[PDB]
């Protein structure tokens, strides 16, 4: 699939068995991502570190 | 004035003169600017660009 | 709220209902505006035309 | 090889085709590049438009 | 006074004595100008070269 990058002007093919969109925000601030890209499975949630993860297409 | 730059989680401190900060959007996406940072003036629209501008710190 | 005309240095107030003002090109020629208005809200770019607005005083 | 896109603070790893960065600069000023990226050639300054390109990892 | 420059999304601020903004063009294309900026008189129209003038910020 497609998943958005840092500046989602631009975007990714993901890799073979990737098939989830992530945003990474730290715990600070949950409006502003410091991480976007494809993964196998949304992380679980640190106590600083919060993800949020999805299916469709540039969905992130 | 303090303004965003295109990834928001940096600042710049906008120079003399300069007292809005801006955000470029393309029209085709609304979503995402390709531009932050300070101006003087909030430009007129073009016939594909969507400028949004603003007094605050970091309002953009 | 008020919007700008075609021509240049003339405006008018929109009437109850219209809270942008925008500017409507075709694809032709992208420098100057066929319509120039108030408007209820921002249509979407169809076949030769491209269209923007704003929502503050004389901004289109 | 990887050249900042865009922005200083954001990249990307080049395609196969690709093995310079570049920065491009208006002639108002060389200081501020409004672009950046990978690219094939270093293409050509116009009067208005000015390259710097170069090859290694975020060299522009 | 602020005036528009040739290279887009550039400006001037009218240094002293200048209190124009104009617009240069060549006589075969009246579509794209060759000068845009500031100036004390507006220059007399020749031959081969065009201007106009005006005297509000941007207005060039």
């Amino acid at each position: 699939l497609k998943c958005n990058k840092l500046v989602p002007l631009f975007y990714k093919t993901c890799p073979a068995g990737k098939n989830l969109c992530y945003k990474m925000f730290m715990v600070s601030n949950l409006t502003v991502p410091v991480k976007r890209g494809c993964i196998d499975v949304c992380p679980k949630n640190s106590a600083l570190v919060k993800y949020v993860c999805c299916n469709t297409d540039r969905c992130n």
